[PDB]
């Protein structure tokens, strides 16, 4: 299971915490928790950053793994996340569709496998979707992670812009990863980020009422990005979305049906 870390072997295997970006000779990711930088163990890079037992109970070849800690070491993903290649971040390749299909197909087997086993992720969006050597979907963070049996809280959390109108409002369930993941596959789809200040609207979501108001068409929104992506399973993928992003919590469909429905599309 997990390797007990000493603070100094990870201080030395990160070339002693190199803040500097790994594009520009350092070891540098950082997110509202920590920073993560790139480790060289024995010959196993790693990632280490600065809840465990979800981890200790949640293995999938679609969730990232735990490795070990001092805190946290992972499994390291070459790709970074999601978000920042349909970005292109530091001028990588557009994702193909065929491509974006399988990152779809993947993230929603990972979550699969957090609902069967009771789990809500909670903070399900593009960031936190990781893609190793291959761009296989490794779902990743389950710091705000907790185990099923629907609740109310008092400390909401989670990112505004994928959230569910009742994950802002305080209950908890697995049908808001739901509809984060319906904003994720309108990432997908059109390639733009959930929210953007410069832009109208500002939030992704809001193109589900322009379209269904035929206003616009999906294919206005398909990102131009790509060359291999046909009508029908665009179309197809979009509708999947379109059902996760239901307004009310019980009309949206669940997991298993989110992935028969991605499976069929392809
Ligand atoms: N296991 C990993 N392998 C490779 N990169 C990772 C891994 N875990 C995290 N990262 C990167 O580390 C950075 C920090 O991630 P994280 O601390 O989860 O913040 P975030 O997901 O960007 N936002 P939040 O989760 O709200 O704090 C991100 O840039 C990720 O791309």
């Amino acid at each position: 299971r997990f390797h007990s870390f000493s603070f100094y072997e990870l201080k030395n295997v990160t070339n002693n915490f190199d803040e500097r970006p790994i594009s520009v000779g350092g070891n540098k990711g950082e997110g509202g928790f920590g920073v993560v930088y790139k480790g060289y163990v024995n010959n196993t890079t790693v990632a280490v950053k600065k809840e465990i037992k979800v981890m200790a109970k949640c293995q999938h070849e679609n969730l990232v793994e735990l490795l070990g800690f001092s805190c946290l070491v992972y499994v390291y993903m070459p790709n970074g996340s999601l978000l920042d290649r349909l970005s292109c971040l530091d001028g990588t390749p557009p994702l193909s569709w065929h491509m974006r299909c399988k990152i779809a197909q993947g993230a929603a087997n990972g979550i699969n496998f957090l609902h069967e086993n009771h789990h809500i992720h909670r903070d399900i969006k593009s960031a936190n979707i990781l893609l190793d050597e291959a761009f296989t979907a490794k779902i990743s963070d389950f710091g705000l992670a907790r185990a099923s049996e629907t609740v109310m809280t008092s400390r909401i959390v989670g990112t505004t812009a994928y959230m569910a109108p009742e994950a802002l409002r305080g209950e908890i369930t697995p049908k808001s990863d739901i509809y984060s993941f319906g904003v994720v596959l309108l990432e997908i789809i059109t390639g733009l980020p959930a929210v953007d200040e410069h832009r109208e609207p500002q939030l992704l979501l809001d193109i589900k009422e322009e379209i269904e108001d035929e206003e616009k068409t999906i294919e206005d929104y398909i990102d131009k990005k790509m060359n291999d992506a046909d009508s029908t399973s665009v179309e197809a993928m979009y509708s999947v979305a379109s059902q996760c992003l239901h307004e009310k919590k019980n009309k949206r469909p669940d997991i298993k049906k989110v992935q028969q429905l991605l499976q069929e599309m392809t």
